[PDB]
């Protein structure tokens, strides 16, 4: 099926299985969490500003950690989801030898405007309040990445850049 909700579905249950007894951050509750927030991120973007090829665009946002923390490997998600959705997971990922943010910022912001919008979403939903056990250094330090990524991405989509950027003034507050 073509529906959107159909293509959720597949990459929310694949991702269901593969981050299986993963956690967030900080908290005991499934990493899922985290995916429910940036796939709707990514969803709620479409309405303030159409994205071309949305289903696919969502099963990123979905799947964008697979790689990078799970045992899947490229070859399943190009066979299950295609070569699009595979080469945003990939673009998504830091490693899957890790790449420098500079490089991988400068990737994304080459390529598919899609991929950078999810990680526009992913870090709006990562200036969420820190988790307890981060001091103020390390809450500055990611104050300081999420300005880069959006310096580097908010070209992706307006409304979303306008939103990080909202969530990026609102983080110094904690610190
Ligand atoms: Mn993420």
């Amino acid at each position: 099926s073509t529906h959107l909700a159909d293509r959720y579905n597949q990459a929310w249950l694949f991702a269901a299985r593969a981050h299986r007894n993963q956690t967030l951050s900080g908290s005991p509750l499934p990493y899922l969490v985290h995916l429910g927030m940036v796939a709707n991120e990514l969803l709620a973007a479409d309405r303030d500003g159409a994205i071309e090829r949305l289903g696919e665009t969502l099963q990123i946002a979905v799947l964008h950690d697979t790689l990078e923390d799970t045992a899947t490997s490229p070859e399943e998600l190009r066979q299950q989801f295609g070569e699009f959705v595979c080469a945003g997971v990939q673009a998504l990922s830091k490693r899957v030898p890790k790449r420098s943010l500079d490089d991988y910022l400068q990737a994304l912001a080459e390529g598919p405007a899609q991929y950078a919008l999810v990680k526009l979403c992913d870090r709006i939903t990562n200036l969420q309040p820190p988790p307890q056990t981060w001091n103020q250094d390390k809450i500055a330090n990611y104050h300081q990445e999420s300005q880069l990524i959006l310096a580097r991405l908010g070209h992706a989509h307006a409304a979303t850049a306008r939103r990080l950027r909202e969530k990026i003034e609102h983080y110094r507050q904690y610190y």
